[PDB]
């Protein structure tokens, strides 16, 4: 179809669970060869098993997006065995305290930059690419959680717009998806009172599914989305936390 | 039952302002995805052009005359559809109303949002019954080069964003999503007639280095109409090649 | 009779508006009253408005008590007739308003409140523009209350309404800027009123937990921002929506 | 009604990047409002210029060398201030760091803001009062400007939320095109095009940024926190 990613290699960080897993499976459904990453060898192997179980061609790999050496080594590995990743989804991130938002957002954006700069060479050669950055999920307890959510989203939006402007003349798009309260391993077991309070602020009246984030990412990765760049797509059931 | 990503089989879609450009591209995309498409124009000749265009492309549906400024026209149009085709559960609003000046924004935005409210309120009854719907509001493209053009484009985009977010919040509990698509510079009649120097300057403000196609807007709409976009509501998706003006 | 116009060598340092005439709509209470008094502190001749004669008289009494020159007048910003007639009356008796603060509002509600209220901002703002154009100076300041872009009007409508107010304010600023008229908006958060004070303790506590400053804002704290925007020092600020919300930003 | 504090007597203000333009105007405005003003520059000659400018204008304070990119410079300078002048309770960050460059510029600059802000926040926490005001960079140009503004807004809002219970406000000012350095050399055709994008039809004055900062620093602005005030004559870039 026109949604096809056949012939494309995709790299999805943080793919062993939750949103990242769902992204990897959706890109695979669309025909990409998917490389999914975890911070451990056991995670990488699990990804491979998940991809097999779903008929997706690709691999699991160990990647630490905080490390220049890890990034360079991993990308060389991929280039030698699978091909140049032309679709890259930055999903891996590194109580919440009222004073740690800065180091979290700072670190995460430094990792987005690190990985993006590493993969842009291959996209620049191909004169095509998709870079999709995934924001953090709502749910963390406290005013500190709200603080961090909004701070991370603001970093994400700015970074994505800036990079999009930098690389657009190469037919590379750069977009973000900002999830709301999504059913993941991290939110499923939040205290009931908190889950109930969050649901009360969501017009749709339900958590989002990981797959509902992944469908958006799959669209953005498609040829149909070629004129969408610099955007942050909120996927939040109408709940806009700021 | 049937269950396939992207399919709009069994759904009836109403696309206002479907006789040319973006609206036509939307009607044909929805049709490609399997919807029965009713496209509308303010004139009989437009409606006929819609009907012919749908036929030529193997899309089931009809071209109808609708004036979104009129309560009577809206009620009559929805009755006609309900009797002959079924309840429209996908509604795409693209029917918006000597050099352009920077005092024209208010009339144009105000009129367009008041007509948008009218249409939306009318189609919500059916969607509420069905406990499912998609309302997709299409923004106005940049209509002139220079300041007035920017003033008027930003005002319309702001209005559209706020209206979309408010309506989404109102109707979300019914599993109806309400989203907007905000075009940038799209290849259309205005841009087709620009001088080279002006085109070149314009393309320099666009990171992708090119105008958008109507079909690039239509693809985003098609996605938003799908089951996969069920958790996207109250959003304005910009489709502008990286050219952000507010 | 119901009468509809009620009138109100010590040089305070605060006075910088030199007897400029300011029109503050919805000045009977709360934020509008505070704005009227603030502009008086800054040396304007202050016309505060209400929709009833009793409100106009209350405003006049408040201005008198505080030593501010001006008047309380009846104005209905929803009415073309009222706006035209009232502006003419002001021009004849007091002078041309060069500072206009839109604080009167109304409160399908999700659409009609914002729609009605932006139509009213446009009506009054267009009316006063002739005078400001002649003077080649003006200040138009929109209070977010009028569309419900005020925390006290509640979370449900807030962010969508503020997006309307912001876009409208920025467009009008673009339209009238060549005339040295600025157009700005103030978006208040939760402000201390009888209504928020009569909240139960648990509910007040929950509310304060959403506010980093840990307290409701005072009406005077909104008025001081408006006063600044009306000043010469704010001449390069235009098209801005200034949130005044203690760090509680609803989206 | 007519009496209160909208002035800054008895307060100490630190204005980083005070030797020229916007920073100098900020320093003078805070001085006019009655603050004791410490202005900083990256060089001894800059510090001397500050000190001379303050003196010429009857403002008490000092000109000091500060490198906001350096942990050592920030700690040494703040210690020096605390011992000789007092605790700065109004801090205006206008010092920029020079550095495909938008990422490093925004990243370096927010790392600097965070550094300086953490350093000064102890004193404000003791006083149970403070004002932090972050100045954005004035107007590829669009890309860099908007990125620096986006970083700035989110950073400011987050720090505001962290410190608000202490009665410390944190706000930003986002200037548009201001009559300083760069614009003083633009070709006429470019100036004319630029002015056409500005509804007021003129560049801003440094003093017009400084008056906004002066207001934010006042008691009257006590409920404004987390805000980025655009001061751009109606020229908005996103």
């Amino acid at each position: 179809q026109s949604m096809s990613l056949q012939g494309k290699v995709a790299l999805v960080t943080g793919a062993s669970r939750g949103i990242g897993q769902a992204i990897a499976l959706e890109l695979g459904r669309l025909g990409a060869v998917v490389i999914g990453t975890a911070t451990s060898a056991s995670g990488a192997e699990k990804i491979a098993e998940t991809l097999k179980a779903n008929g997706v061609e690709g691999a699991g790999l160990v990647l630490d997006v905080s490390s220049d050496e890890s990034v360079a080594a991993t990308l060389e590995h991929i280039q030698q065995h699978l091909g140049q990743p032309l679709i890259v989804v930055n999903n891996a991130g590194i109580r919440m305290k009222d004073d740690e938002w800065f180091d979290v957002v700072n670190t995460n954006l430094n990792s987005l930059y690190r990985l993006s700069k590493a993969v842009l060479r291959g996209m620049t050669k191909a004169r095509w690419g998709r870079i999709i950055n995934i924001g953090s999920v709502v749910g963390a307890m406290g005013n500190a959680g709200q603080t961090n959510y909004a701070a991370a989203k603001a970093g994400l939006e700015g970074f994505t717009r800036a990079l999009a402007r930098e690389v657009g003349s190469r037919a590379i798009t750069v977009n973000a998806v900002a999830p709301g309260f999504i059913d993941t391993d991290m939110t499923r077991e939040l205290p009931e009172a908190q889950r109930e309070a969050l649901l009360g602020q969501i017009p749709l009246g339900r958590l989002g599914q990981a797959e509902e984030i992944a469908k958006v990412v799959g669209f953005l990765a498609s040829d149909g989305a070629a004129y969408v760049t610099g955007a942050t797509v909120p996927v939040n059931g109408g709940m806009y936390m700021s």
